[PDB]
């Protein structure tokens, strides 16, 4: 148990420095990182330093947000990949979506640990 | 014309230190902002110090943003008013939302003088 949630935060929410954010882009690290299993309907990747996204934690980079979680001040360029087939098993075909905004997340211990999902279902 | 946009901007976008931002106090700044004229159906107020929302025209607080616009790099607290009945004449019935999150403005000699509603429009 023990650190494991930041770790898989990182794994599935981080990704430090992307070249294009397209829908290619989104299908191979999708599937590098291990959420094609089956295909997740959407995720989000955080690009940037990890230091900034660990302060979120604080009241340096953070605010109190909902029952629970905390908002960042500062704004973070993000990549959203979407499900686009209806279908959960493979091939995902994920379209992309490259943004910039700041992010909810839940923290534990001082360390990221949950991405709210929800602030990325962009209608 | 000389600078009056920015100054419209500052009338329709800007409330300095908001009480409590609640569906109330939507109805009566939407009234005393004028834009109640017919019943405006989405508006958005931006909190906090001018000084912050000028300089996201400058690469200090500013991103350049699709075609013409730039998007802040920090968090602004924002309070949107919806129109809440289906007509555009009063009484002008408006609910609000409260927000955290970066803006989008256009600028125009070093001033903003346009805010962009879209990301407001949350389903």
């Amino acid at each position: 148990q023990d650190n494991s949630r930041y770790t898989h935060f990182l794994t599935q929410h981080y990704d430090a420095k992307p070249q294009g954010r397209d829908d290619r882009y989104c299908e191979s690290i999708m599937r590098r990182r291990g959420l094609t299993s089956p295909c997740k309907d959407i995720n989000t990747f955080i690009h940037g330093n990890k230091r900034s996204i660990k302060a979120i934690c604080e009241n340096k980079n953070g605010n109190p947000h909902r029952e629970n979680l905390r908002i960042s001040k500062s704004s973070f360029q993000v990549t959203t990949c979407k499900l686009h087939g209806g279908s959960p098993w493979p091939p995902c075909q994920y379209r992309a979506t490259a943004g910039f905004r700041n992010v909810v997340v839940a923290c534990e211990n001082g360390l990221p640990v949950h991405l709210d999902q929800s602030i990325f279902r962009r209608p």
